């Protein structure tokens, strides 16, 4: 919704977005998106869940990238 | 013209382009690009041209993408 | 191999690759990339191998570009 | 909004966003942009509002960029 | 060391491969690489396996991008 | 230089260049920009000149960046 982006955006809450408040947004929104794929991507490779990456889970990771 | 590209990555004037010399020209580049791009995105949305993104301005940003 | 580069990964050599250790490797191997390209780059127009650009590469390069 | 943006995606109204749904959202998605963007950078290079880049207009661009 | 990868770019066994040969090798693995990427963002999100992306399923993963 | 350019997007060379113009254009040079670095690396690796890679130079290259 407009309003409620555009408070997130306006970070000093003055009602008016300067071009240093949309430079850090969208950068603040890339590094957002990289990390939540990074993150969709490990939990895929650790099979059994437990927040590591054994040589197993990683072996079938590997040979998979096919 | 070619002297004033080479003296463009030279920034030291010594004659001669050293590799971290085209390091950091291909890095001041890229963000002159991005820079310009964000630049240009901001003054069409700052209707008004005062330098900054009002609500009724963002909304009608928003509105008009998605 | 998988072998080495489970090995490589594991930074800190407990047998385990963490999220952590995941985001370490892939900035680096995204950077060493970038380097790999511009070194080549680089080596291209750098015809006599010192490691320097000199203006009679420079121009025998920027009038090639055709 | 969750149900405006899955409403969005799901093109053909069943309730159900297909991989085939995905990858166009994301094709279609990437290519308004763009284009959006080109119109942009077009209307920046064409100061007199006409339509067309004149060879002053494109000189003065090439200066900057 | 590289004779697999050189066997598989070089399709029409002559001992060479062209830059033919290496520009469609180049775009049949970056091709394959956005699919297997997309599939697994795809399949993440595909809770139960049906190949759908539900509703709940949807808003989970929307809600869970905060 | 910029008249060459200008020219060269004026496809239907009225002395005026059009969106659509634009839109060919950029296109246009995204392929060759992509054809051009494709070229650089392929020269790099094929030492002899002769237009194509054999396994000894493919190897070379292999073994630099690995
Ligand atoms: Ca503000
Ligand atoms: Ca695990
Ligand atoms: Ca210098
Ligand atoms: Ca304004
Ligand atoms: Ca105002
Ligand atoms: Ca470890
Ligand atoms: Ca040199
Ligand atoms: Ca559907
Ligand atoms: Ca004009
Ligand atoms: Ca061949
Ligand atoms: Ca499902
Ligand atoms: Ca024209
Ligand atoms: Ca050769």
């Amino acid at each position: 919704m407009a309003e409620a982006l555009f408070k997130e955006i306006d970070v000093n809450g003055d009602g008016a977005v300067s071009y240093e408040e949309v430079k850090a947004f969208v950068s603040k929104k890339r590094a957002i998106k990289n990390e939540q794929l990074l993150q969709l991507i490990f939990k895929s490779i650790d099979k059994d869940g437990d927040g590591f990456i054994d040589f197993e889970e990683f072996a079938k990771f590997y040979g998979s990238i096919a």
